[PDB]
């Protein structure tokens, strides 16, 4: 559980790079 | 500009892939 | 309804990404 | 440039099914 | 309609492959 | 030739079978 | 061999779609 | 249960296509 | 090549999404 | 199983697309 | 290029997503 | 602002890795 | 092996993510 | 066992030092 | 600048981390 | 090594947001 | 109170690496 | 040893003037 | 000021501690 | 070398706190 | 009963730090 939670963290940390990169380019 | 918009769909869905795994595990 | 609303935005990353396709080939 | 608008049809195709799979299931 | 959609949308898609079958062939 | 022509007129023919079914339905 | 499988599946889809049309009108 | 019968055969043409699309491309 | 396996690739989706609306509906 | 089936094609099918985008691009 | 080779990787990890999501399910 | 919002998201994923290293070892 | 393989995954996309924001920032 | 639990402290403290940065930014 | 910097040195971290937690899992 | 490798670098980061504090306040 | 408190940490774990090094040296 | 021990008492005495200046402050 | 310069000195020992924690150890 | 200049680095973080003590109090 | 303890624990640094002089001279 607890080491899913971490990808989940991982994940939503990587849509927000994400978003930026969008926003920016 | 379009490129951009793939990758947004892509970690999108990615995440909502992670959600899915953290409900049922 | 989680399974489908990935389903669904799979499809929507892969209709973006052969649009793509058409475009650039 | 034909076979592209194979590829773009087949797709629109595909996303239509599964938005009818998400509205049924 | 969308069951008729996706059947119109899919008989497209057959006829544009066989118009690619015969300038191939 | 002659076959690559059937296969086409056939294709045809089962197209606007279709379109008259959406119209119809 | 697998044009004349084309050929015949075309022509069964045909038919069908001709059998509908009766139905309906 | 019809029109689904009909796209069904439609998806089987397709598809038959599309593997003499793939031998002659 | 590339574009003729992605086609094929497009249709067994599509003649799975296909399936499931049959079964369903 | 089918929703998971059509769910892994998709995913296959738009692994293959962004691979001839990152050959043709 | 960069930003291709992210949109690879990201592709990678939905499917491998996916494909534990298929074992699990 | 979104920057800041990634680092803070960035940091606690590592949190919650280090948590985790710290757990099994 | 494999939610740890995709935590690895994640983590390599976040990180080429993160590299092409210096590089654009 | 003394190590990871400095490990632990300074992911406390790059946390803190963080979330300083966001309020103040 | 100094944002971006420190984002890619707590990425890097990050990564380190999964990649112990990969080895040791 | 792999564990102080991480530590060291928990260090660098640290200090990179106590310098940007330090320029901020 | 909270750059105090971020002292506060800083110092500790300070005095956890020093520990440490008592150990080691 | 002599220079550990001293390290060691002058990090205690820092950390019980950072403990009142977070007191004071 | 103040509190920022010794909170500065502070990180500025502990990465002096950490960088001879990876020597000894 | 390290050892002793980490523990000067320590003195003047020591010195700059009582200097704050005594501006406060 | 703070300002006398940290008053007695420089004293006993600093008495510390004699005997290295005394030791090393």
């Amino acid at each position: 559980s607890k080491l899913l939670e971490l990808l989940r963290k991982l994940s939503e940390a990587l849509h927000k790079a994400i978003e930026l990169l969008e926003k920016w380019g």
